[PDB]
């Protein structure tokens, strides 16, 4: 679809009634460190991911049942499920986390982030893209659209996570590979991404229940967790809504990640240890996932203003977004 300009975008944005809604108040703000066992985290993974990791092709449970596969799968999953049992027993490998919740009001394609609640100082920005192309009765959405405008004088919040399934993932890797048991070395690899992603499951449902409590009663079993039949979304960066990558960086500081769960990012800031994820709250109902997409370079200009970038840095960052030939 042929791309529109920003201002077009921008004036396409989500249309919602910002002074007829009153955005549910996070119940505990600031940042909390966490953490999670490997029992607990267990009955949040989702498994057809590791079965996947093992090129096989099923969803799970049913894949367990595959008249051909289902014997190798039964084999993997029990092997899967002695190795959580004994790093569960060893302590061996400790999921840790960190969440927090902030005063925030959008801004514009941006959400200022602030001190506290007189929302006369800004803290941090989450910078967000706007999707670039003519959009059939659909806002051209960005992720600061769910917020409240701070024009709107309605008090709203964000939250950010950063999650890991463990600090010991390499060490535990490590071993298995000097010895050529790249069997296991795969599999306490491809176990440690799922207590990850257990974790930002598991955090996530604690604070739509209590850190910001906007859905105290839920009661969700996993498979309608996985299904995401839950209010809200829990964007990552890297991901399509927010494909820009150096915001990682804005988590980093403001949950102070490194400082309380040893976690770092890398000059192409990529997480480790590997097994990690990082992210956003948003509480709207209308909320959703979507890709940015194509880009146009007056986007790329007004991004790089806001975020104090040459636009050829920013370059480097969206090029797999650019709907334009860069260099
Ligand atoms: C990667 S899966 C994780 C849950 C799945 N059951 C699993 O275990 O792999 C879905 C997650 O990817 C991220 N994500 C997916 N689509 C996204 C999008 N379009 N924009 C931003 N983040 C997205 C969110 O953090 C979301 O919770």
């Amino acid at each position: 679809t042929p791309p529109v300009t920003l201002e077009a975008a921008r004036d396409n944005d989500f249309a919602f009634d910002w002074q007829a809604y009153t955005p549910p108040v996070a119940h505990r703000l600031g940042v909390q460190e966490v953490e999670a066992s490997i029992e607990t985290l267990r009955n949040y993974i989702d498994w057809t991911p590791f079965f996947m990791t093992w090129s096989l092709a099923g969803k799970y449970p049913r894949i367990l049942e595959d008249e051909v596969v289902g014997v190798e799968a039964q084999r993997l999953f029990k092997d899967a499920n002695d190795m959580l049992d004994k790093l569960s027993a060893e302590k061996t490998l400790n999921p840790r986390g960190v969440v927090g919740l902030f005063p925030a009001n959008r801004v514009g394609d941006d959400i200022e982030i602030y001190r506290d609640e007189t929302r006369t100082h800004v803290i941090n920005v989450s910078h967000h893209l706007r999707q670039q192309t003519e959009k059939t009765g659909f806002a051209n959405y960005c992720l600061a659209d769910f917020v409240a405008p701070k024009l709107s004088g309605k008090a709203d919040y964000i939250g950010a996570f950063a999650v890991t399934g463990g600090l010991e993932e390499d060490a535990l890797a490590d071993a298995f590979e000097a010895q050529h048991d790249d069997y296991n070395k795969i599999m306490v690899k491809a176990l440690a991404d799922r207590l990850a992603e257990a974790f930002a499951e598991y955090l996530h449902e604690r604070v739509r229940k209590v850190y910001w409590g906007y859905a105290p009663n839920e009661n969700l079993s996993n498979e309608e967790l996985i299904r995401e039949n839950y209010q809200g979304i829990r964007p990552a960066p890297g991901y399509p809504a927010c494909p820009e990558h150096t915001e990682k960086a804005t988590i980093w500081e403001l949950l102070e990640v490194e400082k309380h769960t040893g976690m770092k990012l890398t000059e192409s800031f990529a997480m480790w240890p590997g097994a990690s994820v990082s992210g956003w709250y948003f509480s709207h109902p209308d909320s959703k996932y979507y890709a940015v997409a194509q880009i146009q370079r007056d986007q790329v200009e007004d991004y790089a203003r806001r975020k104090g970038m040459s636009v050829t840095e920013v370059e480097r960052w969206l090029a797999p977004n650019l709907g334009y030939d860069a260099d």
